[PDB]
């Protein structure tokens, strides 16, 4: 089997991407944030504290003839940005782009933190990291991909995120028309439960490439590119007037600037992030100070190849017995 679904930016800045997912019978379609940095499929629901729902579409398990309460199971997750959610668990039928999994754990939120409430466009998350990170207790549950894998034509999914435009998540096949040149594959460590890999270096604008190992994660659920402070300083030093602002929470730059590109290495290959991808717009409405899309990972504890990086590439998440990651230009 295969599946193919369009993923759409939630706003004009590509702050996140949403992908429609069918849950239950008859189908209830929710727009979920596909997140290769976590491993829980959780949704706003009829069980979510009412004051914490503000415009989201909810899953109502009582209206699904295939929903079954997973007795005694609870979940609770905290994300790298300080947000969180928790609740109980159903199994139900879940389909993405024509690919159907029966008996998928659908984690129903009883509580969500303010950032989730405040984002009316995101109805929940669909985790695509390794199932070892799944938070369901006392019996850990599998991700949608893990459940689908054996049925797929090939045990892979691909992320093709757009810049200020829709893109595509495919399951079970590699669309050879969706990228240019070749796909370069690179090793993955699953030791932390992530799609963790080592970039071979970077360049800033038209500058020379610096060969240096940068361990980090391919994370579709993180908006920005978080890299070591040395790398980030080298980038922003090429933008007149750019500075790190403790009050704002990272590097900002004059909105009048033209940003340089940023290149990262994948083996001997190179992925170029155009400068415009690194612009996240005014820090507040009407400001001439703009927020940067490349930020320091210092104090995160891990480097994160988030959407800023991934959207410059066609990315293969290869879930073979020994997983790997593939990157192509597009």
């Amino acid at each position: 089997s295969t599946g193919s679904a369009t993923t759409t930016p939630i706003d004009s800045l590509d702050d996140a991407y949403i992908t429609p997912v069918q849950i239950g019978t008859p189908a209830q379609t929710l727009n979920l944030d596909f997140d290769t940095g976590s491993s829980d499929l959780w949704v706003f629901s009829s069980e979510t504290t009412a004051s914490e729902v503000d415009g989201q579409t909810i899953y109502t398990p009582s209206k699904s003839t295939t929903a079954k309460l997973l007795s005694g199971a609870t979940w609770s997750i905290s994300y790298g940005d300080g947000s969180s959610s928790s609740g109980d668990v159903y199994t139900d039928t879940v389909s993405v782009g024509g690919l159907t999994v029966t008996g998928q754990a659908v984690e129903s939120a009883k509580k969500v933190s303010s950032s989730f409430t405040e984002d009316s466009t995101i109805d929940g998350l669909l985790g695509l990291a390794f199932s070892t990170l799944n938070t369901v207790s006392p019996t850990q549950q599998k991700t949608f991909f893990d459940n689908a894998k054996a049925s797929l034509d090939s045990p892979v999914f691909t992320a093709d995120l757009g810049y200020h435009a829709p893109g595509t998540y495919n399951f079970g096949f590699i669309d050879t028309t969706a990228y240019t040149g070749s796909i370069t594959y690179t090793a993955v460590s699953t030791k932390q439960g992530f799609w963790e890999w080592t970039s071979t270096g970077y360049a800033v604008g038209s500058g020379t490439f610096k060969s240096t190992s940068i361990d980090g994660i391919a994370d579709t659920g993180t908006t920005l590119l978080y890299l070591p402070a040395t790398v980030v300083s080298a980038y922003w030093a090429q933008v007149s007037g750019a500075k790190s602002s403790s009050s704002v929470g990272g590097y900002v730059f004059p909105c009048s600037a033209t940003l340089p590109s940023f290149t990262f290495g994948v083996g001997s290959a190179r992925i170029v992030i155009p400068g415009d991808y690194i612009d996240f717009g005014p820090i507040s409405t009407g400001s001439s100070s703009c927020f940067g899309g490349i930020q320091s990972s210092a104090g995160i504890g891990i480097n994160i190849f988030g959407d800023v990086a991934l959207k410059a590439a066609f990315v293969v998440f290869n879930g073979a017995t020994t997983p790997t990651l593939g990157f192509a230009s597009k």
